[PDB]
């Protein structure tokens, strides 16, 4: 679709050297290896859990899709009981996740999860813990927000973040939804206006969740 | 576990080989094409589909994300023609040959030019290639046996994202992500790995150039 004009597309001269010029840009290289199309829009959460599981290393479902080998995707998260236990995938493919949902549906893996809903920090703190974390390999981020605050369609959106340019402020979004969006650079208000809105499902601010290895 | 001949793009060293490549065009939008074969016999068609969509050919129209419009692994023979080729559960048991591979590009009007490895010739394959992976608006998709570059183990299709002029080496965006990550393969090992027959077309191996009539 049509990128709003205070949005750096990824598909783009400008978009390319933004993470050229990038000094925090570790976890790119992981997560473009992982980028995946969301089966839908509702599995916008299942798309980005698998590729930041998948780009832990996270050992991962042993189903008969893939093996011997074993891997993430979004046909076999919920394999695992304690996730469907957290929210059914069924409910999941109409609804999607809450960011306490998206926290909860990874920690039921082993993995250590840090939810931070907009309410409870600000965006000072959301920029410098983000681009410790983009510079720090065996961790990631993943953010949940508003399309429409960012200038695009249109509801609450989940997709990992993959570097942050300091020349320009903007943080790479991979976007999930790759039949419809390329990966933006947004500049560190937009996404925070974004993630500091009220999700009517969870009745909370949106955010930005933080994964790694326990 | 790679060999040691092989470099992977999931380590500082095929990091860098990427940033200190200046033939690197084709990597950003085939990144962002990136998929997970449905199955081996599949990789061809993960790779059809990421050449397509990097090229923005219009794609098929189908319920799973109407209105939007994408080649996805499970809509690519959706055309009647595709399927004429070669029939999708055919493809789902044993694949495609090289043959087949340009034949099914082909079978969406997308330009194809399909080069087998005794056509052709090493230096030839290095200087072509390095070039289209400089420029956008076209693609390079390689046919290889895995065997030959230390890897497990018959036939391969992939495409080719960038080459590392310093070390000699191509970028393979291996679509067997949950076997082996990209990897940075020597020009040696990989026309020795197409340069060979494959038993089920009885022709060699190669490479296929894709870009839009
Ligand atoms: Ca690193
Ligand atoms: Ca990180
Ligand atoms: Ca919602
Ligand atoms: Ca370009
Ligand atoms: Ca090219």
């Amino acid at each position: 679709l049509t990128l709003s004009p205070n949005l750096i597309g990824f598909n783009s001269n400008e978009g390319e050297k933004l993470l050229l010029t990038s000094r925090s840009r570790e976890d790119f290289f992981p997560l473009s290896m992982q980028f995946v199309t969301q089966v839908n829009q509702a599995y916008c959460g299942v798309a980005s859990i698998i590729m930041v599981l998948n780009s832990l290393g996270i050992n991962a479902p042993e189903t008969a899709q893939y093996s011997p080998y074993r891997v993430f995707t979004q046909d076999n998260f919920f394999s695992n009981e304690k996730t469907k236990a957290v929210i059914a995938p069924e409910v999941v493919a109409r609804q999607g996740m809450t960011l306490d949902e998206l926290g909860r549906l990874i920690a039921s893996y082993g993995v250590k999860v840090k939810v931070n809903h907009a309410s409870d920090t600000n965006i000072e703190d959301f920029r410098k813990q983000v681009a410790e974390n983009l510079k720090q390999d065996g961790n990631f981020v993943i953010v949940n927000y508003l399309r429409k605050e960012i200038g695009q369609e249109r509801g609450g959106h989940i997709s990992p973040l993959a570097a942050y340019n300091e020349q320009t402020d903007r943080f790479l979004i991979m976007d999930v939804s790759r039949y419809k969006y390329p990966p933006v650079w947004v500049k560190t208000t937009d996404l925070w206006k974004a993630m500091n809105t009220v999700d009517s499902v969870s009745q909370k601010t949106r955010g930005f969740v933080f994964v790694s290895k326990t």
